[PDB]
């Protein structure tokens, strides 16, 4: 029989140390009950690493946050992709990947990193920097909606817009209902650069809507794939890079590991992901009656799955507290697992390494000089402000 808890993973001081409760998350038992939300949870990697691997039985198509799509209205159209199941994700997964493959990568990997070797020499022409704002932040706004084909003007928007969509997936929190109360001038500015007129030659928006011309979407799709990218294609990175260099800052010993040999690179960011896992939680809902981990489930029962904590899980990672730029990170769930995937893994990596690539060849310490100011969202772990001192190698 499924215990209970009484904690809350959507309250500030969850987030403000989360490394205890996600123990008493997993230690509990294979399957939680929630008492703060009324559903079930799964912490452990076994069990994540399972439900996400079985789409079939844990559909995403009734919503991935709290919220069930057959009980209640979604609070914008769904996602053509995040919120859908094999077949209607088929199609626009197919699309979506083709835009972000590796063969995309290369066109667009040396811009990527002379713009991750330029901020990181400006930065030390400075020495006091904001590890977030002024690069977190700034590294993929200087790569990312260009890369999109988006104006200049209106890009303020685009961190509040994935606040907005991340919070959402949320509990009906105070951070949730403010930030939805708080949406319609994020939601027209996003409408609008989801437009075809709006999307520069050559760039992802521009490629997904050459998808109309052959038929392999329609046009309601095409603002819509878009929308899909301009949700999920950077603050998902600000928080992945943010974690990185965090890391870094905080394993001085694993920085210098990294120096040794610039190629630990990609996978110096990788176990990031997996260390702090940017993306904390999904659920998914029961499509039949199921036996989870000794418990039968009910059809049609929320499960909150702990991306996180499963990338933590002492009985699938050795010291899984520990920084460690060479380990096998392979399995982790930082990005999902299975038909859902990250589609946009490609880019993020793209970013994580070219920039920690940039970091082993030009920095020598990076040492925390300052107050440590974390931020609040429902889905997403990261850093509002990382003041640091770079030193010059
Ligand atoms: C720090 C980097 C990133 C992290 C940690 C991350 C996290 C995730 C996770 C955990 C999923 C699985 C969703 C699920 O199982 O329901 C996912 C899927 C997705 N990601 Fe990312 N992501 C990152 C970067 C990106 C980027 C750069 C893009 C756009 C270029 C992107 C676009 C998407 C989309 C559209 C999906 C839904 C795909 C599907 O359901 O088939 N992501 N991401
Ligand atoms: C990375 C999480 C995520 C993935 C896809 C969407 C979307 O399709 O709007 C939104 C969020
Ligand atoms: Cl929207």
């Amino acid at each position: 029989t499924i215990p209970h808890l009484a904690i809350d993973p959507f309250s500030l001081d969850f987030f403000d140390d989360p490394y205890p409760d996600q123990q008493t998350l997993r230690d509990a038992g294979p399957v939680v009950y929630l008492d703060k939300w009324n559903v079930y949870g799964v912490a452990r990697y076994a069990e994540v690493h399972a439900v996400l691997n079985d789409p079939t039985t844990f559909c995403s198509s009734r919503g991935v946050g709290l919220s069930d799509f057959k009980k209640e209205k979604p609070w914008r159209p769904p996602s053509l992709i995040l919120e859908a199941d094999p077949p209607a994700h088929t199609r626009p997964r197919a699309v979506l990947s083709k835009v972000l493959s590796p063969a995309t990568m290369k066109t667009i990997r040396d811009g990527f990193a002379a713009a991750a070797d330029a901020k990181v020499d400006e930065l030390l022409q400075r020495g006091c920097i904001d590890a977030i704002a002024d690069l977190a932040e700034a590294y993929p706004l200087s790569v990312f909606p260009d890369a999109m084909g988006l104006k200049q003007e209106g890009r303020e928007h685009l961190l509040p817009y994935a606040g907005l969509v991340f919070n959402a997936f949320g509990p009906p929190n105070e951070l949730r209902q403010t930030a939805i109360e708080r949406s319609a001038p994020h939601q027209a500015y996003v409408n609008e650069q989801c437009q075809r007129p709006n999307l520069a030659p050559g760039g992802f928006g521009a490629c997904i809507h050459a998808f109309t011309d052959t038929g392999e979407i329609t046009p309601d799709e095409a603002p819509l794939l878009v929308r899909s990218l301009l949700s999920a294609g950077l603050d998902t990175t600000v928080n992945g890079i943010g974690a990185a260099v965090y890391c870094l800052a905080r394993f001085p010993g694993e920085l210098q590991r990294l120096r040794s040999d610039p190629t630990l690179a990609r996978n110096a960011f990788e176990e990031a992901v997996r260390f702090e896992s940017p993306v904390q939680t999904f659920f998914r809902t029961t499509t039949r009656e199921v036996e989870l981990g000794g418990a039968v489930i009910g059809e049609g029962e929320k499960v909150l799955m702990f991306l996180g904590s499963a990338n933590r899980d002492p009985r699938r990672w050795s010291d899984p507290d520990l920084y460690d730029i060479t380990r096998k990170t392979s399995g982790h769930v930082g990005f999902g697992s299975g038909v859902h995937m990250c589609v946009g893994q490609l880019v993020a990596r793209l970013e994580g390494e070219v920039m920690l690539s940039a970091l082993a060849r030009k920095v020598a310490a990076i040492d925390i000089d300052g107050p440590v100011k974390r931020r609040f969202n429902n889905t997403l772990r990261g850093l509002e402000s990382l003041p640091v001192k770079l030193t010059p190698a």
